[PDB]
């Protein structure tokens, strides 16, 4: 109650079958803002923004307490149970899509499906394992974005759009911008820091994949992994939609690709 207050816990539309969208790094509730048109006439919608977005007041993000997913799994359970959901249909992107695995292997039975949306299980390189990163690179992120937080925001947010849509650059880097930098960079290691591999055979709710052409976060061989090791029955969806923010770039057909899947 204080904690859907704190979180800015919004439902909406008409329908009675629940449908959760859950913002991922660097936005907030806002870039479902297009999405949600589509959904209103029949779903309720649960939006709500993760404690680190920018829209959240900085006092309430601990980080003696944030200090890997789970504690962000636990705010989106407590968010559900105090809304009376017992069943719904999430939406996770990027680091969203990691807090709905990991709230359905404790919660299996909350959820009749997960859809991913630029989603990966560990981003760093290994022997066996392409993820698309390797350390030394992300220290070098990690360096430019303590040197010069505005700098580094308007670099990074026309690679995470990808493709060639300026209003969508403008509204990534509003939100990135929003971010208090402490929380960003605290936030970013916990995202790169991340490994799920081990945990994707305990979910067994059916997830669809959506991947979307040139996604500078994951490479697309990370949505095939997703669908071999994901426990439950698996669909991949391969978008047609460039870059890492298709709610942000191509809502419309985001939307359309969504209800699909929800349908079925
Ligand atoms: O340089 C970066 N390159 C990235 O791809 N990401 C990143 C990784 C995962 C993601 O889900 C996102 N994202 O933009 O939602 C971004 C970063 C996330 C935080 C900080 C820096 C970076």
């Amino acid at each position: 109650q204080t904690l859907l207050d704190a979180l800015n816990v919004r439902v909406v539309g008409s329908g009675e079958r629940v449908l959760v969208l859950a913002h991922g790094f660097g936005t907030d509730q806002s870039a479902w803002n297009r999405i949600l048109p589509f959904f209103l006439r029949d779903y309720r919608v649960v939006l709500y923004d993760l404690v680190c977005a920018g829209s959240v007041n900085p006092d309430f993000f601990d980080f003696r307490r944030y200090t890997t997913l789970d504690p962000y799994v636990d705010d989106l359970l407590h968010i559900l149970d105090a809304l009376g959901i017992d069943q719904c249909a999430y939406v996770g992107h990027s680091v969203s899509a990691m807090i709905g695995i990991l709230a359905s292997i404790r919660r299996p039975e909350l959820f009749s499906k997960l859809i991913l949306i630029g989603a990966s299980p560990r981003f760093l390189n290994d022997e066996d394992y392409h993820g698309g990163f390797e350390q030394g690179e992300i220290e070098k992120v990690f360096s430019a974005m303590e040197a010069n937080y505005e700098a580094w925001v308007n670099g990074f947010a026309p690679l995470a759009v990808g493709a060639d849509v300026p209003a969508a650059v403008r509204e990534f880097s509003r939100t990135l911008f929003n971010m208090r930098p402490d929380i960003t960079l605290f936030v970013s290691r916990t995202v790169f820091n991340s490994d799920m591999r081990g945990v994707l055979g305990l979910v067994k709710v059916p997830c669809h994949i959506f991947q979307t052409a040139r996604d500078h976060s994951v490479p697309a061989s990370v949505a095939t992994y997703l669908k071999n090791h994901l426990g439950g029955k698996n669909t991949v969806h391969w978008l047609n939609i460039e870059g890492h923010l298709p709610h942000l770039s191509a809502p419309t057909l985001l939307a359309q690709e969504l209800r699909r899947a929800l349908s079925h």
